[PDB]
């Protein structure tokens, strides 16, 4: 922890606070978040201790209210910046949440979520993201719009961060998408897929990537290797 005054606002994160987050009726739901949102401006600097939140957080952020799971994105927002590198501890819960929401059809949901993403990673570091496959996981089942945000933000981020904040084993995890939406049928997903092939290969090597395109036989090896042999003379 640094060295700022921090309150910390479990106590705050009472029964009835999560009970009214999570009414059936949706306009409760929204008055939870109106009380929620104005503990964490009164107190503007928090502790990493949120009691249960969390978790309550993370199912208003796959809200079936659109304007609830809106909401909880500026939330989620709102307490990081409060949060400051506290905010790393929450990332297991939070983050499959704004991974999801990078698939929504309106793109001010996607750029909320994004946002969400990359200040939870300045804010906490982006090595707790690249851990238990939640990105292979969106990726995975991941609607055309989600893989298209995930791997422009993979293409991104991943050449500018040292080894040591990204696990090889969770970058492994994404080779068989990689392989897959190199040759997708969506030309988006095409462009953003081949654009994050040199990100990877930073972080695994050629001879790693090489060594799983020969293991896995995926379709159309040709092009997947012809892709791999495009981004090496590129590697630092």
């Amino acid at each position: 922890a640094d060295l700022l005054p921090r309150v910390d606002i479990a106590p705050q994160i009472t029964e009835a606070l999560l009970k009214e987050m999570s009414d059936k009726d949706w306009k409760t739901r929204n008055e939870g978040l109106t009380k929620l949102q104005a503990i964490i401006s009164e107190a503007r600097l928090i502790k990493p201790s949120i009691g249960d939140l969390a978790p309550a957080l993370a199912h208003r952020l796959v809200d079936s209210n659109a304007k609830i799971a809106q909401t909880t994105l500026a939330i989620c927002e709102q307490l990081a910046t409060a949060m400051g590198a506290g905010c790393r501890n929450h990332v297991r819960n939070l983050f499959p949440g704004f991974l999801h929401a990078l698939g929504d059809n309106k793109s001010f949901v996607r750029a909320a979520a994004l946002n969400c993403i990359n200040s939870f990673g300045e804010k906490g570091g982006y090595k707790e993201f690249f851990e238990s496959e939640m990105i292979a996981d969106a990726l995975k089942g991941g609607s055309p719009a989600l893989k298209t945000e995930l791997w422009a933000w993979l293409a991104d981020k991943l050449p500018g961060l040292p080894p040591k904040s990204v696990s090889k084993e969770d970058i492994h995890s994404m080779v068989p998408h990689l392989y897959a939406h190199i040759c997708d049928r969506n030309a988006d997903v095409r462009k953003n897929a081949n654009e994050a092939v040199l990100g990877i290969m930073i972080h695994l090597g050629f001879d790693a990537m090489n060594r799983a395109l020969d293991k896995q036989k995926p379709a159309s090896k040709k092009d997947i290797l012809a892709a791999l042999e495009k981004a090496r003379p590129n590697l630092p």
